[PDB]
């Protein structure tokens, strides 16, 4: 599924993600933005390593979930790459939690600290109720 963005950041602050590990909601909503437009669907190959990005924060199978398919990978989350695909957040979100209790943080994510980091996020979630 595709949210809406306020839609999503309500469902994001449901699940426990406003001010984990001090991450702000509107820097999981711009890194969500960045990363898959909102969509629990999105995948990406990276051919030049054959990993793939699942989900809505784009989660990589090297990492964090298991795919069988990608070479001499590991599984952090310990979650098939399948249940980043589900319009279920839930999974995802505990995924995403596991990724920043490391020590980069929300840094993690490339795209969030080329298109969210040091920059004025309010915008993502003005209006939402949260």
């Amino acid at each position: 599924k595709v949210f809406e963005r306020c839609e999503l950041a309500r469902t994001l602050k449901r699940l426990g993600m406003d001010g984990y590990r001090g991450i702000s909601l509107a820097n999981w909503m711009c890194l969500a933005k960045w990363e898959s437009g909102y969509n629990t669907r999105a995948t990406n190959y990276n051919a030049g390593d054959r990993s793939t990005d699942y989900g809505i924060f784009q989660i990589n199978s090297r990492y964090w979930c298991n795919d069988g398919k990608t070479p001499g990978a590991v599984n952090a989350c310990h979650l098939s790459c399948s249940a980043l695909l589900q319009d279920n957040i839930a999974d995802a979100v505990a995924c995403a939690k596991r990724v920043v209790r490391d020590p980069q943080g929300i840094r993690a994510w490339m795209a969030w600290r080329n298109r969210c980091q040091n920059r004025d996020v309010r915008q993502y979630v003005q209006g939402c109720g949260v």
